[PDB]
C-alpha cells in the first residue's frame, strides 16, 4: 500500500522529555510510514533552545505563520531548577507564550470523549471546550501593601487627564491595578469565532458586567461588536452567541450536555481549563489547538513533559504514559492541513488513526492514567509502547 | 420542649414570607415553647421605619447569639414603584452582613434519590464567601489613544507604580482590600469548620499575584496559626492550595471540606457548585462572625412570581425545605449553646422528617427534573408541610 501525499508542509516542533519520548514512537509506528509528508523540523528541545539563545522558538513561530499548520511537543519551561538541572545560560521564557505572542493566538482546550470512560459529570456528553484570553489583567498587574492611614488614586495622564480614588485606607491592606487592550480583546474575540465555525459549536463568553461596569462591560461589547462583524458568517456555521453573566454561567455550564465553547477571560480561563478538564478526567484525554485571527493553526497535547515518567525512563524502565493527546495533535495538523490543500485523502488518514486509538481505548486496552476512570472498571493497563502498538494494530484494520 | 435563651426571629417578604408563617404555626410552634425576638423586615415595615428595623434585627442578633431570616426583597426601581417605596434601601442581608461582620456558608441538603450531577459528590461541599472589596469596590477606566495610567499611593509612604503606556486603547482597573476584612474573614471560617468538622481548603494565584493574593494566603495562615490548638481538636486540617488546582480538586473530590473562596471566585463557585448538587431549592445558607455569632436563612430569594399566583388564588409548588433547615439550624445550634440536649434532637427529627418526605416520593416541582428514579407527579407547599407534619409526628 502506498502513502497518502500530503500536498503542503506541517512544522513540526520537536519537545522534552517523556512528551519527546512519545513523538518520536508517533512519528515512526503512527505517522511516517503512512504519509508521504514535507515536515518543517525545529528542535524546540531545552538544550537547543540554550545553545541558540532561544532564537529557534521565534524561527519555529514564523515557519508556522508562514505555512499555517503546526504541531508542537511539549517543551521545558525552565525555572531555577531547570536552569541548574540543564546547565542553563539563563532561564529562557516559554516557547508557548513566545510562540502565542508571536501568532496573536488563542489556546483552545477540547477534551476526548470515550464511551468507557465517562467524565465525572454525569451531564457532560459533549466536549466543552475552554478558550482562555491569555493577555493582561491579573497576569500583568501592578500591586502594593497598604500599611499606613493612606489614599490610592490611579491616574490616567495625556489627553483627558484624570484621577480616581480607589480607596481612603484608615486601616491596612492591599491595591492593585491592571489593564488589559481594545486589540488584546478584539484577537481574542476573532479566534473564538474562527475555532466555533471550524468546531461547528456555540460560543458562551460571559463577564461580570452588572458590577464592572467599565473594564467588564468593555470585554462584554468588543465580543458583542466582533459577533455582529460576523453575523451572517456565524449563522451560516450554525453558530450562536450566548453572553451570559459569569456566574450564571458556571452554572449553566455544569448542568449542561456540554458541546460548546466557553470564551474565558484570563483568570477565569486559567481555572476554568483546569476545572473543566478535571471534569472530564484525565488530562491524557485532553486536545489544545491555538487559532489565530488570521487563521493560523498549532495543535498541542495539553499536558507538559511528564518528567517524573521521563526520570523513570532514565533508569530504563518502560512507562504506562499516554500518547493519546499528542497522535490528536498530530491528526488535528494532518486533518487541518488536509482541508487546506483540498485533499480528502489525507482528512480520511487523520480520521482513521483518531478512530483507531478510540477503538483501543473501548477495546479495553489502556494506560494506567485512564484506570480510575474506567466503566466498567478495567483491571489491566500497558505500557506506552504496547498502547501505541495496539492503536498500530487497530489502524491497520481500517486503511 | 424548653430552649432556655431567645432566638431573633426575621419575617421577610412575599412567597418566603407565605412559607414562613406556613412552617412556624405548622412544625415550629406547635412543638416547642421559646422565646423569638420577633423584627418584621417585610419591605413595607421596613420603608415605614426608613430601613432601622434592619439596623435594630442586626443589634439583636449580636446580643442574643442566633438569628433566623426570612427571604426579603432588595429593592430596585421597579420594586419602588410596586411598593410605593421612600428609597431604593439597601439590602438587608448586606447591612446585617457588615454590622455583624459576618461571612455567609452555603451548604447542600443531601437527598439519596436526589442525587447531585456530578458523581464523586457524596458529602456536602460548603462554599465560605469573602465578601467585601476587590473588582466588587474597584474603580474603572477606559483609555484613549496614547496615554500612561499609572497607580498612586499617598501619605505615610509615597508611590507611583507604572500600571501600563498606553499606545492604542484599552481598559484599566485599580482594587483594593484590608486586612481587618480578610482576618474577619479568616475566623468566620475556622468558627463555622470547628463547628461542622470539616476540612478548610483555601487558594489564591500567589504564584502570579505576589503582593496581593499573597496578603490573602499570610492572612489566611497566620489565623490558622492563631488557632492552630482547637483546630487540631476538632479534627479540622488547613490545606492551602493554588486556585486553579484547587477547582480542579474539588470537582474530583467526594466533597466534605468548607471551601473558602476570595470574592469573585466564591461569587462564581458559590453558583457553579450549587449547580452541581442539583435544586436550589436544597440550599442552607448561615452567616457566622468571627466572635461566633449565626444567623441561619434559606439561600433562594423571595419567590416573586410564586407569590403573584397565590394573590391570583392558584396554588403553587414552592419548596419549603430550605426554609425548614434555616429553622433548625438556628434550633440546634441554640440547643448546643446552652447545652440543652433536646432542643437537638427536636432540630434532628425535623429535618429527618422532611427527608424522609422526599424520599418517599413526595416532592415539590422544584426537584422533579432532579430526582432518581424521576417522580411523574409533584405535591403543593401545603401538601408538603402537612406530609413532613405527618413524618414528623411519626418521630415523636
Ligand atoms: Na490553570
Ligand atoms: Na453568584
Amino acid at each position: 500500500m502506498e502513502k497518502v501525499k500530503v500536498k503542503n508542509p506541517i512544522v513540526e516542533l520537536d519537545g522534552d522529555e517523556m512528551a519527546r519520548v512519545m513523538w518520536k514512537m508517533i512519528k515512526e509506528k503512527l505517522i511516517l510510514p503512512y504519509l508521504d509528508i514535507q515536515l518543517v523540523y525545529f528542535d524546540l528541545g531545552i538544550k537547543k533552545r540554550d545553545e541558540t539563545d532561544d532564537q529557534i522558538t521565534i524561527e519555529a513561530a514564523k515557519a508556522i505563520k508562514k505555512y499555517g499548520v503546526g504541531v508542537k511537543c511539549a517543551t521545558i519551561t525552565p525555572d531555577a531548577e531547570r536552569v541548574k538541572e540543564y546547565n542553563l545560560k539563563k532561564a529562557w521564557k516559554s516557547p508557548n507564550a513566545t510562540i502565542r505572542a508571536y501568532l496573536d493566538g488563542t489556546v483552545f482546550r477540547k477534551p476526548i470523549m470515550v464511551k468507557n470512560v465517562p467524565p465525572l459529570v454525569k451531564r457532560w456528553k459533549k466536549p466543552i471546550i475552554i478558550g482562555r484570553h491569555a493577555y493582561g489583567d491579573i497576569y500583568n498587574a501592578v500591586e502594593a501593601k497598604v500599611e499606613g492611614p493612606a489614599e490610592v488614586e490611579l491616574v490616567v495622564r495625556n489627553k483627558e487627564n484624570k484621577t480616581l480614588l480607589v480607596h481612603k485606607f484608615e486601616g491596612n491592606g492591599v491595591v492593585m491595578a491592571m489593564h488589559n487592550l481594545e486589540k488584546s480583546i478584539r484577537s481574542f474575540a476573532q479566534s473564538c469565532i474562527n475555532y466555533a465555525i471550524s468546531e461547528k459549536v456555540d460560543i458562551w463568553f460571559a463577564t461580570k458586567d452588572t458590577i464592572s461596569k467599565v473594564y467588564h462591560a468593555y470585554f462584554k461589547d468588543i465580543f458583542q461588536e466582533e459577533v455582529d462583524k460576523r453575523k451572517e458568517e456565524l449563522e451560516k456555521a450554525g453558530v450562536n452567541y450566548r453572553y451570559m453573566l459569569i456566574d450564571d454561567a458556571a452554572a449553566q455550564i455544569l448542568r449542561s450536555e456540554g458541546g460548546m465553547l466557553w470564551a474565558c477571560m484570563n483568570y477565569e480561563g486559567d481555572i476554568m481549563s483546569d476545572m473543566i478538564a478535571s471534569g472530564f478526567g484525565s488530562l491524557g484525554l485532553m486536545t489544545s489547538v491555538l487559532v489565530s485571527p488570521d487563521g493560523v493553526y498549532e495543535f498541542e497535547a495539553a499536558h507538559g513533559t511528564v518528567r517524573r515518567h521521563y526520570y523513570r525512563y532514565l533508569k530504563g524502565e518502560k512507562t504506562s504514559t499516554n500518547p493519546t493527546a499528542s497522535i490528536f495533535a498530530w491528526t488535528g495538523a494532518i486533518r487541518k492541513r488536509g482541508e487546506l490543500d483540498g485533499t480528502p485523502e489525507v482528512c480520511e488518514f487523520a480520521d482513521k488513526l483518531e478512530k483507531a486509538v478510540i477503538n483501543t481505548i473501548e477495546s479495553g486496552v489502556i494506560t494506567k492514567d485512564l484506570q480510575p476512570f474506567t466503566e466498567p472498571p478495567i483491571d489491566k493497563y500497558v505500557t506506552l509502547e504496547e498502547f501505541i502498538d495496539e492503536v498500530k494494530k487497530n489502524l491497520e484494520k481500517l486503511l
